[PDB]
């Protein structure tokens, strides 16, 4: 329960998103995550790394942007994106009940016009980020 520890402990002012892994709530950051503001550690890059642009029988990626997990899923629909992201992820960073409030069409976190949705907020410069993360 680390990670939902650490987020109420961000909400409480009492901790920074920088400093939390915000895919498994690891203390152990080791680099800025490319996609949101918050930290990451080298487990997770690797997870984010061998799990990125895989792709279920659906046509939409296979793991959550957020943990390289998920079951049940809020999927893009741009096609030029096709993320997914897992309704625990988005409870927790986003907020309680934001997943079955996002449930037509659903553009994703990175293809909204607005870049914040609570505590899950878009870097400005993701695009390039990525190209350095890879
Ligand atoms: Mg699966
Ligand atoms: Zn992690
Ligand atoms: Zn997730
Ligand atoms: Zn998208």
């Amino acid at each position: 329960g680390s990670r939902e520890r650490l987020v109420y402990e961000v909400r409480q002012k009492c901790r920074n998103i920088e400093d939390i892994c915000i895919s498994c709530g690891s203390l152990n950051v080791t680099l800025e995550h490319p996609l949101f503001v918050g930290g990451m550690c080298q487990n997770c890059k690797n997870c984010f790394l061998e799990c990125a642009y895989q792709y279920d029988d659906d046509g939409y990626q296979s793991y959550c942007t957020i943990c390289c997990g998920g079951r049940e899923v809020l999927m893009c629909g741009n096609n030029n994106c096709c993320r997914c992201f897992c309704v625990e992820c988005v409870d927790l960073l986003v907020g309680p009940g934001a997943a079955q409030a996002a449930i037509d069409p659903w553009n994703c976190y990175m293809c909204g016009h607005k870049g914040t949705y609570g505590l899950l907020r878009r870097r400005e410069d993701w695009p390039s980020r990525l190209q350095m993360f890879f």
